[PDB]
């Protein structure tokens, strides 16, 4: 069946669409080549539609069924709970898209009559109606990139009331199930530090390691009605409340397998027969599905001792090498099996024999040394996208601050410390907004974070070594340097100068600002101050942080 079918109507915006980076004084300080930074618009929707629209031919086999049974036996041990309206309401972002039924995210959050009554009425319709397709809105996403142009991403999502009903029935499932089914292979149970720990141990545990990253072209579109039903069958293995069991059953047929696409004008856009990106089960469902297809493809291909790390469609395999000629063949056999399971490659996979050469979750493993000269492993990535997005956030007030998430997640990196910390700490201080909370996403979930809380947050996630790292690899230094030239970002010596300036100002303020100068900017000065465990880091409530993925699940923690 076709992934999509269209009516001819256009994917429309609900407002004016900015695509060009503004010539702004503050963003210009970070990036000069403004014409190389763009945001995607609905003007590219058609190129994405051509790329995502195709017919799927799936052929499941003995290896696929064996693994599915192994996965169900593990799912059998889970006892999932049904969240109340109030608990489900509390997990709604304050700026989540309002309902088409005269209420919004703030009404949901405050548990207002119009909101609570409508959610209850949607819940009963899921218990009573097991057939009628649920309506979704199709929108082109607005994301920022650097040139060399990408076409817009298509986002599919149901109404507010429905989204609160998915939380009541599925939130605890998507939170505890993947870890019970997959174990150490579920990448969302880890922080960045724990992620390096697992990749290094897995690599070092093999006698002769071989690794590869497998890229699926338009994974959401490769997902069939069969894959979605097989997914519900893993969910049914949970101990469930009668109403939750019915809601999962109804949501699977009416929403998860396919449904009507409606544009912002209210016109009919077409029909979806694959994965909606704006649902609660997108993260969990894609992880399980990618893990099932890959695990069975390893057996079919005769690849030895497979250890895998899955985060939705992002998959990395670390196995036992059988030699060059053997490895090449087995990797093609793996691809052959994935194509049959309806997961063909975007860019063909390559056998790697050095961990640092593999890219998984846009990241790669790299080495730097601590204050005591000992080797420290950390996750990095190419800084182009994070820098182009930080420039946009400087000129325009965005709902989610990617720059803040990049600081937290990539805190030990050369680029987050020197550029991202310096740029924002200068601007915020000059505006008296260092203690003003900001929204960011960690693993799809929304968090309200004060920039001044960063030293404690980094010490917990990355240890004190995040504030002492030096002697970065030549490769890492070359990548940072060539990117700065490309985007027209000032050299590292200008950043070192700018850092010295903020550090002083932060130190004279005292309180939490002095903690920021001492820890975050100790790299910028030769007379290094004494760095000890911050009292506040000991009692940080970092639960809920690295548990599960919630991309498109409309989730708000804190
Ligand atoms: O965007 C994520 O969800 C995310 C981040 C991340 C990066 C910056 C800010 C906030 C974040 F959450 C991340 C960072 C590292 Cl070092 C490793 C994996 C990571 N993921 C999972 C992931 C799964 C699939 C594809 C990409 C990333």
């Amino acid at each position: 069946s076709m992934s999509y079918t269209w009516t001819g109507a256009l994917i429309t915006p609900c407002a004016a669409e900015e695509s060009k980076l503004p010539i702004n004084p503050l963003s210009n300080s970070l990036l000069r080549h403004h014409n190389m930074v763009y945001a995607t618009t609905s003007r590219s929707a058609s190129l994405r539609q051509k790329k995502v629209t195709f017919d799927r031919l799936q052929v499941l086999d003995d290896h696929y069924r064996d693994v599915l049974k192994e996965m169900k036996a593990k799912a059998s041990t889970v006892k999932a709970k049904l969240l109340s309206i109030e608990e489900a309401c509390k997990l709604t972002p304050p700026h989540s898209a309002k309902s088409k039924f005269g209420y919004g995210a703030k009404d949901v959050r405050n548990l207002s009559s119009r909101a609570v009554n409508h959610i209850r009425s949607v819940w009963e319709d899921l218990l009573e109606d097991t057939e009628t397709p649920i309506d979704t809105t199709i929108m082109a996403k607005s994301e920022v990139f650097c040139v060399q142009r990408k076409p817009a991403r298509l986002i599919v999502f149901p109404d507010l009331g429905v989204r609160v009903c998915e939380k009541m029935a599925l939130y605890d499932v998507v939170s505890t199930l993947p870890q019970a089914v997959m174990g150490s292979s579920y990448g969302f149970q880890y922080s960045p530090k724990q992620r390096v720990e697992f990749l290094v141990n897995t690599w070092k545990s093999k006698k002769c390691p071989m690794g590869f990253s497998y890229d699926t072209r338009c994974f959401d579109s490769t997902v069939t009605e069969s894959d979605i039903r097989v997914e519900e069958s893993i969910y049914q293995c949970c101990d469930l409340a009668p109403e939750a069991r019915q809601a999962i059953r109804s949501l699977t047929e009416r929403l998860y397998i396919g449904g009507p696409l409606t544009n912002s004008k209210g016109q009919n856009c077409g029909y979806r027969r694959c994965r909606a990106s704006g649902v609660l089960t997108t993260s969990c469902g894609n992880t399980l599905t990618c893990y099932l297809k890959a695990t069975a493809a390893c057996r079919a291909a005769k690849l030895q001792d497979c250890t895998m790390l899955v985060n939705g469609d992002d998959l990395v395999v670390i196995c036992e090498s059988a030699g060059t000629q053997e490895d090449a063949a087995a990797l093609r056999a793996f691809t052959e099996a994935m194509t049959r399971y309806s997961a063909p490659p975007g860019d063909p996979p390559q056998p790697e024999y050095d961990l640092e050469l593999i890219t998984s979750c846009s990241s790669n493993v790299s080495v730097a040394h601590d204050a005591s000269g000992k080797r420290v492993y950390y996750l990095t990535r190419d800084p182009t996208t994070p820098l182009a997005r930080a420039a946009w956030e400087t000129a325009r007030h965005t709902p989610i601050n990617s720059w803040l998430g990049n600081i937290i997640m990539y805190a030990p990196t050369l680029w987050a410390r020197m550029i991202l910390m310096t740029h924002f700490f200068s601007i915020l201080l000059a505006q008296e907004q260092l203690g003003k909370a900001l929204d960011c996403q960690i693993y799809g979930a929304c968090y309200s974070i004060e920039p001044l809380d960063l030293p404690q947050i980094i010490e917990r996630l990355h240890g004190l070594s995040a504030f002492t790292l030096h002697s970065y690899s030549p490769g890492e230094i070359n990548r940072v340097a060539s990117c700065l030239r490309k985007l027209g970002v000032p050299p590292l010596r200008t950043w070192r100068h700018r850092a010295r300036s903020v550090r002083a100002k932060l130190l004279s303020q005292g309180g939490r600002a002095a903690i920021c100068g001492r820890y975050l900017f100790n790299w910028a000065v030769r007379t290094k101050l004494k760095l000890t465990p911050i009292p506040a880091a000991s009692q940080l409530d970092l639960s809920g942080w690295f548990v599960a993925g919630y991309s498109g699940g409309d989730i708000y923690h804190s």
